[PDB]
Formats: structure tokens, C-alpha cells, sequence
């Protein structure tokens, strides 16, 4: 069998709390008035649901309608509970109401409005400082939901909503974000491709709030290199593989001997042998402006296969990267 693992931070904190703050199979939902709100236009369309842009008619502002396809009772009191409790939390998107749409006869969350700069223009007139500042913006949310239990575990660019005018962000989409508990083996079937940590794609169960991190690490490869996405699988496996054509296939394999991970026999043929590679090789004069020394060995303690050996969302915003973020921000 596998060897167990247990988070190095914030391990029992559910424990530590009345059940109902975790237990939300049992979480009755408040309904608000579905008349309060008129929908203006669509913004969006997913396997889970279509996401409008509304009008609240009764105070005239501005909100954003998640209107649910099918999906398990209990799926939908997981986002809602773990949304009701993140509530104030630096940089979490507000859940404002909850109503039952009569159309779909299906539940519609409504969220504060963001007004988000557009993704492709963002992402090319980033300087060093604003990717330092809205990586430590991150931080600050994800650190604020593993305290209180919680792993979003779909981290990426387009769950990250930022008002660049207002220098605004916002963590969305906690629809596939679960309670951590210490020996619970959770479903590997989540997160994008491209975000996807090595636990995932190696199917071991046992994971945690680092998972998070990993996904982190693969958002500021991305920012700093300019390489969208920068670990490029054409598939899950091959995912791995380009992983470890980076990062080396030698601590894959420490990887999975000290977990004793019983590896898929495709992986054999396909994983090959393959260095550990210096980030240098990414760096280009494009590029050069927002790679530092710094960067680079935050980077590094981000994207380790062992999830125990990441940095926590604290540990990392203790790092040099974030210096000059941290002494503005005071
Ligand atoms: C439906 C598919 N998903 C997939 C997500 N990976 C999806 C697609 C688009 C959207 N768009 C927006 C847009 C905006 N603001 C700007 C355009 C005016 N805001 N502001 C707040 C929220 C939220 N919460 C939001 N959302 C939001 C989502 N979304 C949000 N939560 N779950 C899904």
C-alpha cells in the first residue's frame, strides 16, 4: 500500500472545529428572492454551470449569477459552506445570495461584480513589481483558506479576477475546493491539465493544502518566462512527462519510493531519463525583465514533486521575492 501523509501545517484545524463547519451534507441553505435580480448578459459558459452578469433591482448594484447545471445536492452545500466561511477573507470572492433560479429549477449563487481586466492584455503589460504584488495577493488568499481548512485545488490564471485599475483580486471558483482532513484520500480527478501537481497525476490520494501551491508555482513559471502554460502536456500522462524533462526524472522516482507509489506501467515507456534542468535554459532577452535571482529561488521551492518539501503559502510570503511588496504594502 501507499505510505500516509498528513499536511505540515494547519493539519487539524476541521478537527479542532464544531462539526458544522465542515460537515456540509447537513448545511441548510438560506434562500434569498430570485426576484431581486434581473440578468443583463452572459459572461460565461462550463460543464458545471453559465455565469451571468446581473442587476440587484432593489439597491441597483452590480453582481455576477452562477446558475448551476445538475450537479449532487451535496457538491452544492460544499461550495456554499466552504464560501460562507471563507466570507472576509483577504481576497476571496464574496458569495452575496444564494436563489433558486424558476428556469432551471436549479440554484444560482450570486457573487460581487469584479470588473476584470482582460486576461491576454494583463498578461502582456505585467512588470516585475505587479507580478510580485498580485502573487503576493494570491498568497495572501490561499494562506487565509488552508488556515481555515480549506483547498481550493483549482488554482490558475482564469480563477484569478484582477481590477488592475483598483489593483483588485479576487480568488474565484471554489466549486472544486474540499475540507482537509488528516488521512483522507481525495479524488486526483481535479484541477487543469496544466495546473495539475505530480499527486494528481501520479494518483496518490493523500494530498493537501500543497497541491495549491504547486498550481502557484505553474501560474509564475508562466508570468516570468512568458510560456503559457509552461508545463504543456498533451495528455495526463505526458503531463508528468514534461514535468520531469524539467525538474529530472531522479526525485520523481525518491518521489515515489518514499511514498511507495505503485506507478501505472504506461509511465515506464514514456518517462525515459531525463536531468534536472537549470532555469536558465527559460530565460531569453524577451523575458529577462522579470526574472531575477529572487524569482528563480522562489520558484524552485515551489515546484518539488515531494508536496511535503513545497513552501506553505507563509513561507513563501516571507521570501526575498516579495521584500519590496511587503515594506510598500506598510
Ligand atoms: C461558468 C464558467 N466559469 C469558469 C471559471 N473557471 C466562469 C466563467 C466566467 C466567469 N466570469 C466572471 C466575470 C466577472 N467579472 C467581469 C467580466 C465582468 N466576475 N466578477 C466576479 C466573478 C465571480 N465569481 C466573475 N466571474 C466566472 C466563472 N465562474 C466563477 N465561478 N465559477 C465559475
Amino acid at each position: 500500500g501507499p505510505v500516509p501523509s498528513r499536511a505540515r501545517v494547519y493539519t487539524d484545524v476541521n478537527t479542532h472545529r464544531p462539526r458544522e463547519y465542515w460537515d456540509y451534507e447537513s448545511h441548510v441553505v438560506e434562500w434569498g428572492n430570485q426576484d431581486d435580480y434581473q440578468l443583463v448578459r452572459k459572461l460565461g459558459r462550463g460543464k458545471y454551470s453559465e455565469v451571468f452578469e446581473a442587476i440587484n433591482i432593489t439597491n441597483n448594484e452590480k453582481v455576477v449569477v452562477k446558475i448551476l447545471k445538475p450537479v449532487k445536492k451535496k457538491k452544492i452545500k460544499r461550495e456554499i459552506k466552504i464560501l460562507e466561511n471563507l466570507r472576509g477573507g483577504p481576497n476571496i470572492i464574496t458569495l452575496a445570495d444564494i436563489v433558486k433560479d424558476p428556469v432551471s429549477r436549479t440554484p444560482a449563487l450570486v457573487f460581487e461584480h469584479v470588473n476584470n481586466t482582460d486576461f491576454k492584455q494583463l498578461y502582456q503589460t505585467l512588470t516585475d513589481y505587479d507580478i510580485r504584488f498580485y502573487m503576493y495577493e494570491i498568497l495572501k488568499a490561499l494562506d487565509y483558506c488552508h488556515s481555515m481548512g480549506i483547498m481550493h485545488r483549482d488554482v490558475k490564471p482564469h480563477n484569478v479576477m484582477i481590477d488592475h485599475e483598483h489593483r483588485k483580486l479576487r480568488l474565484i471558483d471554489w466549486g472544486l475546493a474540499e475540507f482537509y482532513h488528516p488521512g483522507q484520500e481525495y479524488n486526483v480527478r481535479v484541477a487543469s491539465r496544466y495546473f495539475k501537481g505530480p499527486e494528481l497525476l501520479v494518483d496518490y490520494q493523500m494530498y493537501d493544502y500543497s497541491l495549491d501551491m504547486w498550481s502557484l508555482g505553474c501560474m509564475l513559471a508562466s508570468m516570468i518566462f512568458r510560456k503559457e502554460p509552461f508545463f504543456h502536456g498533451h495528455d495526463n500522462y505526458d503531463q508528468l512527462v514534461r514535468i520531469a524533462k524539467v525538474l529530472g526524472t531522479e526525485d520523481l522516482y525518491d518521489y515515489i519510493d518514499k511514498y511507495n507509489i505503485e506507478l501505472d506501467p504506461r509511465f515506464n515507456d514514456i518517462l525515459g531519463r531525463h536531468s534536472r534542468k537549470r532555469w536558465e535554459r527559460f530565460v531569453h532577452s524577451e523575458n529577462q525583465h522579470l526574472v531575477s535571482p529572487e524569482a528563480l529561488d522562489f520558484l524552485d521551492k515551489l515546484l518539488r514533486y515531494d508536496h511535503q518539501s513545497r513552501l506553505t503559502a507563509r513561507e513563501a510570503m516571507e521570501h526575498p521575492y516579495f521584500y519590496t511588496v511587503v515594506k510598500d504594502q506598510a
